[PDB]
């Protein structure tokens, strides 16, 4: 409808109506739900909610199906005075019913189109079940694999994170200004604003602290890119940002998000984060929490009651302007209008059962493709892999048969539709002997049984991994290791004298040195989603050629953390030339380098890269154009990820030794050659100075072109002169 | 001499003379050195130093003896044009020849007077060997025991650090205005300005980052307190502060140190730190390094040649004002004048050989007392300790006979003067059987010898620890554990059936769970210094009663780091009454609490405390007066450390759950009772806000009185009303 009609609605609502429009509730707090109605009575009572509240609530969180939605919306519109339909929101993080790889695995793809397609398929299905908004992309930079929520990030690089964030937004939303017509796309909600990934000691919800400059330099750019690409909502973070919980942090959310980033959509709280500012010790009570969170421009309180119980008295007493409440309501109604909910509150479902669009074969194929793009081949000694279809396989370990391959933050997908490792292998390989073992134990009887199966077969597929419940939210591990039993199983299998491939499933970097040394090949599958066993079987047999690169550094040991490729030099760097001197930046007991670096991943193919003549000089404001010719010089078709890094040699702030500024994943048949070109704009050369100005300084930059952060040729470009 | 004549000298100096005044060199770069003379010509050549440079150099670093100093100063003064004597500086960190406990252990003393005495003795001896300045106190706050330099800090609390920092300055300097007269005291140099102990991942020289607010709130207060107490010099830090190496950080050194903190003494670079800004990437070359470091107010370049080769041209070209140089020179000359060098350049040594004053019996008794104050009794199950003097002792492990008990940063003390554990124990106990093992091995042959000795005796003194070389500078350990052979040894010894005391020697918190669980008692001796074997024997026999408390938390495991007592609450705190629940701040694999907390330590005595009646309300600006009555209710004389904490329940920044604001260590005879009183000024109630104002807000505080950060009674005071 026309904007005048939306503004009119605001004018006509009562104060009590405007307040309740700022509340989101679980579906079973509403009449007309068709699941968990036994939770409704006691929980309404604990939260002290009445019909006056629920019949005017702004939003529903986590509907269970199209029918839940339809029934809830229908009963709500019988009783709502002005006819304002509910907006339905959900967590569609890496797939709805067709589950794609976890975001961190999608980071390792380095493939923007894989990510867009995952987001498109997710929206297709999620809209078919009545959801209007997804709480994705998660854009928290991560340098600390202790934190369970690394699985939801695309990793340690702001540039990569930004680029894949934009891809996800584009895939979920399509053309943002036509969400009232394109009812198979949905609104995206960027989360968690801001810097939640920097949780101290990797502990869930724990203190975050960095300088404002570092916040701008590394922690904000990805949210920003997703905002500028049209993300409709933003969600606040749990953590403090320079001492103030992000939810009530006025500077953060008004000055930065709404001012600098020019965000003018719904700011929704993370779950309970409005009330939790009390726990943080920056509000005395719910009256202060409500006031501070509304001052900071939070429009929508997720499942707590500070707003509904306290805004009236605040406004009546004049501690809080009613204009701020009106601004919040207007953003909520604009969101609804942007989804076409005032013409069609059932968003395409009312006379159109779209069951047919859910978990199709086309969709499963895309997830399989996603899975094969995201896996990272870490070791392959002796060209053990690809295995031949007639190789006789002993498939052993906790991930041989486990149905737990869909990943954390799989709110809607079902393990029964998933393909386990065994089932995946038996479609491809004629001889497989299996010995399942438990995640945390290694018994004598297991060893006997493993030994018998290995004696029978020619190669071992050792499937190790985490349960998903060991990560995700509030799955923090102080020591980033598999259970010791799995390391002991890898040690045992090694003694059996047969070649070993380890297929590792997990949601975080782990200490894998012991696994690499106990096997001939090591394939990092992360959690691939619905098609996990086929992803695995196609990569092992070579029907697919691994092409993933690490988007997060794998530490030598827990105590190396944080370790990341874009690090400062320090005043006493170790060099190949001073190696072994005492008075340099090193550890006595491990290497400075991570076990595996950002951008690292093997292939069954071999590539050669050639960079065309770069200029020796560039003007300020001028783009650098990088042309690179890649050739597949092997007999095996495959894909390589070309990466370009920039370094600022001398600057008014100590700058990272490299930063990624471009990447493209290039597909090449055996003997095929391509030229790809990159533009590094002058923004790729700029950074935040100690005055928090985004600046370009004249001087020397090095440019690194290659296939990891370590495998690069280096070039020098001197920036100076005039500007543009 | 009169201030007018100090000025006169500056006018009288040539540009080349003023430049060289800002250079510090090792003793063997000067003519007249009585040691390492063979190094002179080559290093001179490598640094491109001439006679004109060395003959006008400002300062000597690390003189080897009184005769080095005398010889150097005597030759220097025969050729110096204007008669400006050299100032001699040294690393006297926890003792000169009489070595006291490492500073972290002195931290565990909670004893201001012990700290002042260490410093007074240190100056007594150092001045006797011709040193004018010590590079102490080190006041870097530490939360990361991976960093080897934690041994030099007094720990994780800024208040303790502030308080003991003041004590060391007083002990070294006495009355600062009379350093020209009191030739047995010396100048203190506060180090390292600033925030060096926050090195990322505990890696030496590594990136530091935190918000400016946190810099002010936690990282600056102890340097400030030492400066206000009259510290004569300050030394720069190796690390970046917010992206800019401290040594050239104008904001840090002019605005904060010289401006806010009103420091008007010599600012000396850490070793090479001027040249190292090039390595950091914030200067292109030694001309830029010199210019920026002089801009930042660094007066004295330690053993690099940026100033000496670059200032002239910088001043000639007009890129730098000669006034900044004149100011650096005046500060150097004023420090010499404060030390009396213009009347007596030999600072009391010339016709008075003070060999008599070094390593006296009186001094050794003070170092032993310091060791007994500083040790921390962590476990004592079932009154194993004190041992009766007729107890038959199996003394086993790497620290049984090791002479490595003086600690890191022992530049001048000699192991030959130290007392090892066996020698100590044999002065007190009649029967000791000794089996020495290696630091990093546990052989079958050791196990047989250990077993034979334990079967012979009644009790096991298991002496474990670190070589000092595994810490101190550039002694960074990714995993904070002893060698695994020592943990194995503690497991083996436990199986032998006999009570075990573990006496642990080290320079950092370690993972000690496995030691506590494998023994009956556990005594943390750190590195006590010269009298270590007697410190240990007296604590074990009960001739001295353990009284130290932990000044740094001992983590459950490496991956818990940083863990510290003054932590934020977060938005989802684990409570007693939600424990077990998933969605709270916790780890899946360890407790939140450190294995041992700040302020914790046992005693052979038992004490009772009761806090006199506190007010319910206080005005802003008003002090809180806290009266505590302590009774020793055992038959054993000893000391308790009374500790007072404050918490700010609600603030405009999320405030720590506790902060230490007072402490006093009370000596009590069996049955003795004493009353102590504390004043917490309105400043204890104040913090830095998000605009970086030092502020006091009305509201609730809790006051905790007790004998650890955990063993406390709690009281509430509501601050409001008007201001005093
Ligand atoms: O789910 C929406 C939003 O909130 C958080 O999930 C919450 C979790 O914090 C806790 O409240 O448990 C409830 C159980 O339903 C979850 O909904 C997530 O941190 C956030 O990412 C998510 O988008
Ligand atoms: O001792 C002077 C001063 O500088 C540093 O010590 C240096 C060390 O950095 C390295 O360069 O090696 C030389 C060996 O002589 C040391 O002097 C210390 O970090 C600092 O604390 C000390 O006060
Ligand atoms: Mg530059
Ligand atoms: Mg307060």
């Amino acid at each position: 409808m026309e904007q005048e009609k939306v503004q009119e609605l605001v004018s006509q609502m009562t104060l009590d109506e405007k307040i309740a429009q700022c509340l989101q509730l679980s579906p079973f707090l509403f009449k007309g739900t068709n699941k968990n109605a036994e939770l409704t009575g006691p929980l309404l009572q604990e939260m002290k909610l009445t019909d006056a509240h629920t019949e005017n609530a702004g939003s529903v969180l986590g509907s269970s199906s199209a029918l839940d939605m339809i029934g809830i919306q229908e009963a709500y519109l019988k009783t709502n005075r002005l006819g304002i339909p509910l907006v339905f929101m959900a967590d569609v993080i890496h797939g709805y019913k067709t589950v794609f790889p976890i975001p961190l695995a999608l980071g390792c793809s380095f493939d923007r189109e894989t990510v867009r397609v995952m987001a498109e398929v997710s929206a297709l299905e999620a809209t078919a079940d009545g959801h209007h908004v997804t709480f994705s992309p998660m854009l928290d930079l991560v340098r600390d694999p202790r934190w369970g929520r690394v699985m939801e990030s695309t990793g340690e690089d702001p540039f990569l994170n930004s680029e894949l964030g934009k891809a996800m937004v584009d895939g979920y939303q399509g053309d943002a200004s036509k969400l009232n017509e394109n009812l198979e796309q949905m609104a995206a909600c960027v989360k968690h604003f801001a810097a939640y990934g920097a949780a101290e000691a990797g502990l869930e919800y724990n203190t975050v602290n960095m300088s404002t400059r570092e916040l701008y330099q590394n922690y904000l750019p990805a949210y920003n890119a997703a905002i500028q690409a049209g993300a409709k909502l933003v969600m606040t973070a749990f953590n403090v940002v320079d001492g103030i919980p992000a939810t009530m942090n006025k500077w953060l959310n008004r000055d930065v998000l709404r001012g600098e980033m020019e965000f003018d959509g719904v700011l929704i709280s993370a779950w309970g984060a409005v009330a939790e500012v009390i726990n943080h010790g920056t509000a005395r009570n719910p009256k202060e929490a409500a006031q501070f969170s509304m001052e900071a421009g939070v429009d929508l309180e997720m499942m707590t009651t500070c707003y509904i119980h306290e805004l009236k008295g605040l406004i009546e007493e004049g501690k809080l302007s009613e204009n701020l409440l009106d601004e919040a309501v207007l953003r909520m109604l604009n969101l609804k209008n942007d989804l076409g909910l005032f013409e069609d509150p059932y968003r395409g479902l009312k006379n159109n059962d779209r069951t047919k669009d859910i978990l199709t074969d086309e969709s499963r194929g895309k997830a399989r493709a996603a899975g094969v793009e995201s896996a990272v081949l870490l070791e392959n000694k002796s060209r053990l892999l690809p295995l031949a279809k007639e190789a006789k396989i002993a498939l052993v370990g906790p991930l041989a048969t486990s149905p737990d391959i869909l990943g954390g933050w799989n709110v809607y997908g079902e393990e029964k539709d998933g393909i386990n490792v065994e089932t995946g292998l038996r479609e491809v390989f004629e001889t497989v002997e299996v010995v399942s073992t438990e995640y945390t134990e290694l018994s004598e009887e297991d060893k006997v049984a493993v030994k018998a199966a290995v004696q029978n077969m020619d190669v071992v597929v050792l499937a190790l991994g985490e349960k998903n419940e060991w990560g995700g939210e509030a799955g923090s591990l102080a020591t980033i290791r598999l259970p010791e039993a799995q390391y002991q199983l890898a040690k045992f299998v090694q003694t059996l004298g047969k070649p070993v491939v380890i297929t590792l499933f997990n949601g975080r970097p782990l200490e894998v040195k012991e696994l690499a040394e106990s096997s001939d090949a090591l394939l990092e599958l992360w959690f691939p989603g619905t098609e996990a066993g086929r992803v695995t079987a196609d990569l092992l047999s070579g029907a697919s050629n691994p092409s993933g690169k690490l988007s997060m550094s794998f530490p030598q040991t827990t105590g190396q953390i944080p370790v990341y490729y874009n690090h400062l030099r320090t005043g006493r760097p170790q060099t190949p030339e001073n190696k072994g001197e005492r008075y340099v930046s090193h550890y006595l007991d491990i290497p400075n380098e991570p076990f595996y670096p950002f951008g690292y991943g093997k292939s069954y193919s071999e590539f050669e890269l050639k960079t065309s003549s770069l200029p020796k000089e560039l003007n300020l404001g001028e783009s650098l154009h990088v042309e690179v010719t890649i050739k597949n010089i092997s007999d095996i078709a495959g894909k390589e990820v070309i990466q370009v890094y920039l370094q600022d040699v001398t600057a008014s702030i100590s700058r990272p030794v490299k930063e990624l500024k471009a990447f493209e994943k290039v597909a090449l048949q055996a003997g095929e050659e391509k030229t790809v070109t990159f533009e590094l704009t002058s923004e790729a050369f700029s950074f935040y100075n100690h005055q928090l100005e985004k600046v370009q300084e004249p001087g020397l930059h090095r440019v690194f072109v290659g296939t990891s952060s370590e495998d690069v040729d280096v070039f020098e470009v001197e920036v100076g002169g005039y500007v543009l």
